[PDB]
């Protein structure tokens, strides 16, 4: 029982010794590496938002296009946690069709967005979804139609319901879009509570359920914020299923996740935040709630 005051004690111990950056750099250097040949092909240069962030060849999501099957997106599968996620970059002006094509083919039912489309001091992301219910979007290259159906705006996040339609089979699917709007580039969420609240919300939607395809998670590069979000989620799952919560080594989990996509969690503070959100979140889930 009193095993929760343990992990939070070593957390404060790490905080006391200011060892976060050390642990984080240790993780960057223990991180596995795999080839990204497809990602680096000249024809896929314009499909990559950033020169140095690429999906590994083994876990990259392949588009069912006959021509070019590339999309900077990676499938992260966590066995013990029993959860899969697709991490991708913020869609580019020329890859919005690819993005939705992937959402369709992969049968995902939810999209989690952790970055903002624009501002001034923030990385730009393409407006890959319709902002107005009356202005649906058609992606000619992927023969898909997208319509905004609902848009519940809250303080730290907006929940939108979209309708994605395969113009060929004429099938339509409800896609839930969870947009956390207060997580700056290379920063942390507004607070652990808002982050968790957002996470629990995405959870309760069933968007992460094994019933549907893997949820799609992205920020700008698809590694810092996306990695933090997924790491927190997986670790919470693990602390809930395991008899011994403190047996969950967030560091091992992150390294495990990095085998599927490079650079997950981009700052020492994000790592700290993941520990903090997981400990607090674990307390909540096991504390009556
Ligand atoms: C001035 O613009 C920026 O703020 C900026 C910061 C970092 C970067 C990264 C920096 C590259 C980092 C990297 C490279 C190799 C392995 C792992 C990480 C890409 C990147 C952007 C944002 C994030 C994030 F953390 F905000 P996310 O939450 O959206 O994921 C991550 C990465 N990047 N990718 N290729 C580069 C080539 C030269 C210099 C920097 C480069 C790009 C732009
Ligand atoms: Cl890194």
């Amino acid at each position: 029982k009193l095993e929760f005051m343990e992990m939070e004690k070593e957390f404060e111990q790490i905080d006391k010794s200011g060892s976060w950056a050390a642990i984080y750099q240790d993780i960057r250097h223990e991180a596995s590496d795999f080839p990204c040949r497809v990602a680096k092909l000249p024809k896929n240069k314009n499909r990559n938002r950033y020169r140095d962030v690429s999906p590994f060849d083994h876990s990259r999501i392949k588009l069912h296009q006959e021509d070019n099957d590339y999309i900077n997106a990676s499938l992260i599968k966590m066995e013990e946690a029993q959860r899969s996620y697709i991490l991708t970059q913020g869609p580019l002006p020329n890859t919005c069709g690819h993005f939705w094509e992937m959402v369709w083919e992969q049968k995902s039912r939810g999209v989690v967005m952790l970055n903002r489309v624009m501002e001034k001091g923030s990385l730009k992301c393409a407006q890959y979804w319709p902002q107005k219910e009356e202005k649906e979007m058609i992606f000619e290259d992927t023969n898909l139609k997208l319509t905004l159906i609902s848009e519940d705006i809250k303080s730290y996040y907006t929940v939108r319901q979209l309708e994605l339609e395969n113009l060929t089979t004429q099938e339509t699917r409800e896609i839930l879009h969870f947009h956390y709007t207060t997580w700056p580039d290379f920063g942390v969420p507004e607070s652990p509570a808002s982050f968790l609240n957002f996470l629990f919300k995405v959870r309760e939607s069933g968007s992460l359920s094994p019933e549907h395809g893997p949820v799609v998670v992205h920020c700008s590069a698809g590694i810092g914020r996306s990695g933090t979000f997924c790491l927190a989620d997986t670790c919470l799952l693990l602390m809930d299923k395991r008899k011994d919560p403190s047996s969950v080594d967030i560091k091992k989990v992150l390294l495990e996740m990095r085998k599927f996509r490079m650079g997950l969690i981009q700052t020492a503070d994000q790592l700290r935040f993941s520990y903090l959100a997981v400990i607090e979140g674990a307390k909540f889930i096991m504390g009556d709630s």
